[PDB]
């Protein structure tokens, strides 16, 4: 029904009232919000191909393209060996020092406090429902063996700290959470570490999960099921989570099939264009250094106001019928041109990686590490013409098949005798990672973000996420997100490679060009057919 879409859109977009004529993207939608709509529909046994939502961005149009779900996923307990996925292959290939310490984290806050007994019940359901959290990793014969445990052993560690007497809540939270962050055992588990802090202003719920089994969308899913199960428990109802989508196991199995399929191999030809840019990869550094560890990384931050961010989310993409990636990367092109006099450069672009490339596979609600990464070429031709550059960036991104998911599939999954001959040793020095919007997911009726949280806990600059002795792998690590209605962009660099001021010039330049692109696009009316 259209009443179901209205409700879902309203929840997902964080907008109280939505008409059946409202444009999804003009309301602030993106491809991650789209997946969240698809996930909600799955619980109603309804199917949405997110690409339809792009062609029919209103409920009045889209209702005719919503189908019944033919796919039924594993609802029981998933167990057994699972082949590493592309981003997982990349991870082990790095051989990070203390790779057991390589996590994402988050901290929630509830002024009236959490009931601990309920939390224990809720997280038991969580690790049961979201099978990938029970993963372990073993070595057998110089090879990594990924194994999904059943309901055996310890599925998560949970600590309770009573700081209601301590006068230094922030220090203790940092010290204790750091200990959790450093205590993950990849061989026997658990990969999920949880601490509950009682304080004078309420409770703070800290969570650290090894990156091997989680990502940005997974966190959003966890937050939802956390609130849902908790709300049920405090109302003395049976804890009950939405239907499972496809398991990480089943996904990996089909992904490896795809990797060697005839249809996918035909894509190899496109990626040859990278061969024209192999010497457009390195940027100038202030200094040469041998010290390349996480402890040597610092960052510069920028942010827009709520008004500026609203324009970006709601009134910019209409100008050229773009998506936010087009805009952000166009701004980066200009910024790098003014900052280092660069005309062409190859970057590493991260995507959520949940592309409908596998048939009736649905992972809209699956917890795991699905992140894709791939080389993108930025080409600065006409610095004076915005219309030309934006349309150039747009076309460049559209010429990439299936959001670039295929490149690392070729690189890590395709068997040797089918593996195309591609420039696999290409290594961009710049990474771009825009995580998307989080306000609707973290700011609920049950809880909100913790004030004791330090920095972006879902990124590499998050406090205590990565082991300090671990090796850095990018010269410039650019990460972004929307928090409290404000776009944040951070620039992570090696302190012995660049002076802080050098990076500050890049950040300010990026902010300048981004705001200029916003003003340009705000003034351009929708005329794409
Ligand atoms: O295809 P889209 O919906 O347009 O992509 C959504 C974006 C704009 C947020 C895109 O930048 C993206 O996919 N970012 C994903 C980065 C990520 O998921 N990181 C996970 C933790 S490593």
């Amino acid at each position: 029904i259209e009443e179901t879409l209205v409700t879902i859109w309203q929840d997902v977009l964080g907008i109280e009232k939505i008409g059946i004529k409202d444009n999804f993207y003009a309301l602030g939608g993106d491809s991650i919000k789209a997946i969240q709509v698809a996930a909600r529909l799955h619980s109603y046994q309804l199917k949405l191909e997110t690409k339809d939502l792009l062609k029919y961005p209103t409920i009045d149009q889209l209702v005719h393209y919503i189908k019944d779900s033919k796919r039924r996923s594993e609802q029981g307990i998933v167990e057994g060996e699972i082949g590493l996925t592309p981003i997982q292959h990349w991870f082990f290939e790095q051989q990070f020092t203390n790779m057991h310490h390589w996590n994402q984290s988050y901290m929630l806050y509830r002024p009236n406090g959490f009931d601990k007994e309920i939390l224990l019940r809720v997280f038991n359901k969580i690790v049961e429902h979201h099978d990938a959290l029970r993963m372990i990793y073993k070595h057998h014969n110089g090879k990594i063996v990924q194994i999904n445990r059943g309901l055996e052993g310890t599925l998560f560690d949970f600590y309770t700290f009573d700081l209601t007497a301590n006068d230094n809540e922030q220090q203790v939270i940092c010290e204790e959470s750091a200990r959790l962050q450093n205590s993950i055992n990849l061989e026997v588990g658990p990969l999920v570490k949880i601490a509950l802090f009682h304080t004078q202003n309420g409770d703070h719920l800290f969570m650290a999960i090894h990156h091997l089994v989680v990502d940005g969308i997974s966190w959003r899913i966890l937050f939802e099921d956390l609130a849902t199960a908790y709300e049920q428990a405090m109302h003395q109802q049976t804890i009950a989570l939405p239907e499972k989508t496809d398991s990480f196991k089943d996904w990996s199995i089909e992904l490896e099939k795809y990797a060697n399929s005839e249809l996918f191999l035909e894509e190899a030809e496109y990626w040859h264009h990278l061969n024209y840019y192999t010497d457009n990869v390195q940027i100038k550094k202030d200094y040469v250094t041998m010290n390349n560890k996480q402890k040597n990384i610092r960052y510069v931050g920028m942010e827009l106001t709520i008004e500026e961010t609203e324009k970006l989310l709601k009134n910019v993409n209409k100008a050229y019928r773009t998506e936010i990636n087009d805009i952000l990367l166009t701004a980066l092109g200009f910024a790098l041109k003014e900052w280092a006099d660069i005309d062409k450069i190859v970057i590493n672009l991260e995507g959520h990686g949940r592309e409908e490339i596998l048939e009736q596979m649905n992972i809209a609600r699956t917890v795991g590490w699905f992140t894709s990464q791939y080389p993108v070429v930025l080409d600065m031709q006409k610095s004076d013409d915005l219309s030309y550059q934006i349309k150039l960036m747009k076309e460049n991104l559209r010429r990439i098949p299936n959001k670039g998911i295929g490149y690392e599939i070729f690189k890590y999954l395709t068997t040797e005798y089918l593996r195309p001959v591609l420039p696999f040793t290409l290594k961009p020095e710049i990474n771009f990672n825009y995580l998307g919007q989080f306000d609707t997911d973290v700011k609920t009726e049950l809880f909100t973000r913790s004030p004791y949280s330090m920095g972006n806990s879902l990124g590499p600059d998050g406090k205590n996420n990565l082991g300090p002795e671990g090796e850095s792998y990018f010269v410039l690590n650019i990460n972004g997100f929307i928090e409290e209605g404000k776009l944040h962009i951070t620039f992570s660099y090696n302190e012995q490679q660049y002076k802080e001021d050098t990076i500050q010039q890049l950040s300010r330049s990026y902010k300048q060009h981004l705001l200029a692109i916003i003003e340009h696009c705000v003034q351009k009316e929708d005329t794409e057919l």
